[PDB]
């Protein structure tokens, strides 16, 4: 049994959005909505660039999904999945010059 973790649960658990990269051009928002719907009642999907933006009712539906979906074959295309982290609080420092 392979695994790996570090830090805190709330850290990643805080994320409630999955970043699916490397999508298919022949596929449609319908298929992508049905591919994930099988796991849990989706929230909303959008086709943006080679990747897509899908929302879930909660984090439990995103993790349990991305967990298995991670490394799947859709429409004969290698689809990738990565946890989409927030922008966080980015401040501005000095420049000196």
């Amino acid at each position: 049994g392979s695994s790996g973790s570090s830090g805190d649960p709330e850290v990643m658990a805080k994320v409630k959005v999955l970043f699916v990269r490397n999508l298919a051009t022949t596929v449609t928002e319908e298929i992508l909505e049905k591919s994930f719907s099988e796991f849990g009642k989706l929230e909303r999907v959008k086709k943006l660039k080679d990747y897509a933006f899908v929302h879930f009712e909660d984090r439990g539906a995103a993790v349990k999904a991305m967990d298995e979906m991670n490394g799947k074959e859709i429409e004969g295309e290698e689809i990738e999945i990565v946890l989409a982290k927030p922008p966080d609080k980015k401040r501005s420092g000095p420049s000196s010059g």
